[PDB]
């Protein structure tokens, strides 16, 4: 009988009063925090539907938190709701793995700087000048003139070749001449063409060596070092001069040779 | 003996009354929340069987929650049911990883805009004009006229080449002429053809250089910058004009040359 | 001594009575739920051994639940059994990841409809007409006549090219003619063949331009738009007419040309 | 002092008696369950060492469970043992992911039947007649005569082309004839050869169209529908008849043509 | 003041005595279990440093368990140590995923037997005779004579082609003859060569059909079934006999034919 | 009624006083730890916005910790907040997997040293001289002159070929001579060229053997060991000397031979 | 009022005294364990900064453990700190997955020995002699002379071909002779060359059979077994002897034959 010779009914009364207190302060704290986030988002920047589900999801989250806290305050065991809610949080955490990976990689590309804005690089077989580095992705304009947006988590997970870091780079040529050409003559013509060029650095190597005895031609290699801004112009100028002086000196560039053994008359 | 000189039977009575209370309010709250979700889904949009298992799964979920909460209120240890239920929730969370990944990537493609509707792009080797960006996927019509639906989580995880972002792009030509052709003559003909075209931008580079000494031809490169809407028309017009003026000036486009050494008479 | 001046033996007696109560109602609820699932599976649909392990696994699951709940009610700590049981549930949840992924993707392919039954599509390099979309997989008959069953989780994870969505598509031709052919003559013959075809749409583009100066031929491109049902017939008809009028007008389709420089007499 | 004016020593005595009770009933229940599993495995089927570690691992598992339950009954905190044991269970659950995935896929291949025993299929680039579908893998004999065992989790994760599902399939031919051949003559000869064959279905399409203007030959395509058992025989018969009637009608099958421009006398 | 009118100091005294009891029995049980594992490992098999860290890691594990159980018995909250220890156990469980996967696959390859010792198989593009199947890997000697050790988890995860399971296999030939050869003559010569061979099974198929009209040759196919031990010898014998009788009957094996159109005199 | 014949109101008063104490010492400890981290970051090194969100995230973390500790001290159940917070921590832990993997691999590349600064290596098909090894990545300059930044977690996960570790390496040549050349003459010329070179190590192997009977040439192999700094110079010198002495001794380097059977007069 | 008619203030006093006791013994045990690890690391082996962060991280870990144990002893709920700390431990556990995988694989490569030091093997397309097997990686010198460091977790995850395990291996030759050559003459010459070699094992197979009727040559195969140390020398000797005796017996090695049909006079 409930003749009240006990204090457990007092404990039950303070439990239901505490549950109603949790409900009403959860409602008003949800309202005030939604108002504060709504005030601090409009002043800074908003998208309409994005800020809508932002404030809505924060409000539903804090309402669900205070509702199951009030259910647990009464005496209802709420561990299944916490299990489903933790599984849903882990699902959202697996969903946002690539985005947060791009964000962490974007932080690392700002702290450590392998490349900066205006530096010709290569990011996994994609070459071009870096325009800007942002939090999720970098934009880079190629030599063709097209803009490529690459996420940061793929930038760091691969090699990042930087062309504009070292001021001195190397050209390489494969000059195929005929088998009947003199080795010393072709070598001294190529040496004169290399040493008569002022933008080829003389303190580095100036290799002119027979590299390969190919199918229809002996291939010479010539490797010269220039500044990184003069590289393509040195390539074009010395290639044109190689062609002009080999045509002037009688050295022939062979076609795809073939021997034919004639039969059946 | 049960002569009731104790209050633990009072505690057991309020436990079984509380368990029955949890059962009946779980039933009526399941009914009212199923009615409210049923009312708010018919007005907005429904598929028949989809809304059927939606309201059914929400109802079975809240019934299972209140049933094992009522079992735990009696004194039955329910941690194994919570373990299996959390494992099933983690299974469903691993199942919905790709869908929620596409949803998060679709949010990022609306906040950050690498591309918009009506902008010729390239999304992992798939080129075409973007029709619309949605929450799970984007539809884009190619130049061939076919519609391709690409999920957003694969859009962000790869490179996204944007052709219609930079207003000025570059053409490139590989003009192969014979070895006997004059370098200066071919170079000045190509320079006249480039400088006589009004849609080629004169403040950018106008490269006409000998690029390669190939197998049966010397390959010239000519690289010119045009507006992004005039690019293909400039390509076609100046290629036709290259062919006409090289035919008029005697410069030959060589066939695949070959040297034959005749033997065995 | 056990002279019973305490109520903890009363508590122990109600614990062992409660444990026996949990055991017997777990047995009879296992029997009644197995009977109800057995009755509701035979009426709807069954496979014999599949329904056998279905009802068997549900019965062993609820028996294991009530047995370790009764062990925990006595005072035996059962957290290790819950740890192994949660690990086994997570193992089964990792096992059913692909199947539930196919199920979720099959729900998304019914809500959002990129394709329907009877619509020629391409699902990751597999083309053919969709027969039916089911919960785990779609069946599609190719043009060759073979039936291909593709799981839905691989359909959504890749590109889904839809041919029968846009009513107007484009043909493309690479017509290789000889270097000696007149550009204007071949261009006006191709223009007459295009403009004399009634199933080629005249409000779209009708490109006939010199596209490429190839190895042994200049390649013209001609790109015309037709309805999606007339596309292959337009291709065949205008290709046959191109061959007939180029044979009638003296324009030659060249063979793989080659220049031979004869040596060694 | 231990003068026993308290009941906590009574509580400690019933705790150590309960711990000894847990130990001895864990021993005898381990013995009886090991005896029951040993009796039910010998009658059904056994491998010697496999059944050895099966009964051994079940016995060590239930002994470890009752030992740490008895340690927790005394008052020793056992949560670290439960943490290591749950980590080991999750390790074994990650180890058995592929096997249980093959088992779940084998259940799905028996409920849904894309293929049955004796049905020529293609399972990820592996073609052959299905012998039997089992719980972990399917065996299929190829046309070459070799037996291939494919796991089910790789069967469902890829495309499963079924050749023997549709009763009517299509042949396709690429008939390359010379440029000098008449289009109408070759087309009417191929039409007569197709319409004179009784196993080619006349209500389907009978395409005979010029498909491609290739390098050294114009390629005709002819596509005919036959029953799925007559397909290869129709292919062989009509290919032999194409060769015989093109040899009889003067239509030539060209060799790899080449134009040679003779120079250097 | 500590005038001892309470029993909580009695409770604290039995807690510190119980903690010291846990420490000393953890030490002596660690010593006895290390002695028992040390005695049962030396008799069976040991590696020196491997058994060293085995007994050492078991001893440090049981010492860490009893130390944090004794810390939790005093009143120090030890849940952070359990969190780090469970994370380390999950790290070791992720580390041993491939090894335990190979072990589970090795159990499945002994229960189910796709192959046994001395059976020519193909395990993911690796062919050879199986020497032995072990718990982590199988060793197989190829036809070249080299020993290849393949882990079991890669064996089951791929296709396992078994050559020595079916006793009857099929040979296939591509016999390319000239266009001028008679179809009936070549077909009856090949039929006589097939029917004059005693190790070719006559109840199976004996296909001799024109398969392909190739570039420079018509390709006949001949497919014959033999026993699995006579297969290569039948191949060699009937190929030599095909060459001898086609040389005797005037049928020519053509070279790579080519048509040359001579120009520029 | 609240006539205060109980001490639970005393317990509630000390709970709310303890909650306010937790709040105020959480505020001042957050302020002091933020001040201490702010003081110890400015002296050592800072980036502005990076140190901003560093101190901000530490402050919000300790404020959230003390707020939900104060909520749990009152009596509000906070296990859902801990579930969401642990899921967010696991999300951030999955996000930082690649970065911490690169950090652990960078520690292993400093403890174990497969390569050091100034040592020509190959890191997954990327060759060049190592400049420096850092905590997340190594920079290495190639022979071309470009700087490549490779993350450490990809360095250790693949092969790391080290060229500059062994002081003695081997050259290999494929010398193709004509079929009519004498084997003994070519072998003794190559042996004289090898034994007349002083930088070829004589205590190692000096192989000069006929390796291959190729399509148009017999290929000799010659394999010689030199020091690792003389390797390319030995290659170039002995290749030039091979060409000079084979031209002097009449041994011919053949072109791509071909037999032609003339038909159709 | 605090007139002290209760023992809960006594309980609070022993709680704050116990918290201070936990703090001071956590400090001195952190100091003593840091001193003991510092003493046992300097004697054995150290790197400076590595041992620095080792002792530092152990000290910060045990200080964080005793600080949050002392916070939980007071009454502050510390489950959020344990959630973040367990998430950070799981992050570090995912970071060290590859390193611990290499360590476990290195243990398996020492217990099971597929290869030892000084044994020519092939580890995933990388061949060479094993120098040493270590805990994280194996070093192996190739035949070229370069040192390759391969991690153990990639060694076990792939095939490991062992050349130096079986003492007897097999050579294989593809001898292409002309169509006009006699089959019996070439077969008996090859049989005499094989049977006149003493290092070819006579109890194994000595296959000399016509293998293939190729494009311009009939290819004979000859397969002989030798010891594993004589294999390359047998290859070279018998290949040179094949060339010498086929040149002496008039058997010709054909060039790439071609038939030419001359047209257009
Ligand atoms: C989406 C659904 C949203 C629904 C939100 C509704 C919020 C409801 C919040 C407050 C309204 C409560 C009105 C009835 C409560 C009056 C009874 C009472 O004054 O309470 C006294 C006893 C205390 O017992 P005690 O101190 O010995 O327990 C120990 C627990 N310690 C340790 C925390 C103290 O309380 C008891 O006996 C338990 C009495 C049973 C209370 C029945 C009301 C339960 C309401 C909903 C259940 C539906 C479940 C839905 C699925 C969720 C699964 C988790
Ligand atoms: C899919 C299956 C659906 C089944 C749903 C059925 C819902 C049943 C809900 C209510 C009906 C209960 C009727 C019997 C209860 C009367 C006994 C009683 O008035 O209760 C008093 C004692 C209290 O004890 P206490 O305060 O000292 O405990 C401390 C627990 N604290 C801390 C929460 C207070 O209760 C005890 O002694 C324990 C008495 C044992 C109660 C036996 C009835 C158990 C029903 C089903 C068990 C089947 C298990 C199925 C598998 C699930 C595994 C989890
Ligand atoms: C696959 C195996 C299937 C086996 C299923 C068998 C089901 C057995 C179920 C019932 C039979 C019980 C018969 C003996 C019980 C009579 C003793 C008794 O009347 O109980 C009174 C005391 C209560 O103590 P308390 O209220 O102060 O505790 C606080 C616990 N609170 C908070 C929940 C109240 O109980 C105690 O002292 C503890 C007395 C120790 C009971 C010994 C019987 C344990 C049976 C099996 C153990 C084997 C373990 C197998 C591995 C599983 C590891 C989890």
């Amino acid at each position: 009988w409930l003749v009240a010779n006990q204090a457990l009914l007092l404990s039950y009364a303070v439990n239901i009063v505490a549950a109603l207190a949790i409900i009403i302060v959860g409602l008003i704290i949800a309202r005030m925090i939604s108002n504060a986030v709504n005030r601090l988002m409009i002043s800074r920047k908003i998208d309409a539907t994005v800020a809508d589900f932002l404030s809505a999801l924060v409000r539903y989250g804090i309402i669900a938190f205070t509702l199951i806290a009030a259910l647990g305050r009464v005496g209802v065991q709420t561990a299944s709701v916490i299990a489903v809610l933790g599984a849903a949080g882990l699902a959202v955490g697996l969903a946002l793995q690539g985005s947060l990976s791009n964000l962490a990689a974007g932080v690392l590309l700002v702290m450590f700087r392998p490349f900066r804005a205006g530096e010709y690089v290569d990011l996994g077989g994609v070459a071009g000048t870096v325009l800007s580095v942002q939090i999720f992705s970098t934009t880079m304009r190629t030599a063709d003139g097209k803009i490529i947006v690459i996420p940061n988590g793929k930038i760091i997970a691969g090699n990042i070749i930087n062309f504009s870091r070292e001021p001195v780079r190397r050209n390489e040529f494969i000059i195929g001449v005929a088998y009947d050409s003199d080795i010393d003559q072709v070598k001294q013509i190529l040496t004169n063409i290399i040493q008569s060029e002022d933008r080829i650095l003389k303190d580095r190597e100036m290799t002119v060596r027979l590299n390969e005895l190919g199918a229809s031609s002996i291939n010479f290699v010539v490797r010269v070092w220039s500044n990184s801004g003069d590289l393509q112009n040195v390539y074009w100028d010395v290639l044109e001069r190689i062609k002009r002086e080999f045509d002037a000196a009688g050295i022939s560039f062979p076609y795809p040779q073939m021997d034919v053994n004639f039969k059946r008359v």
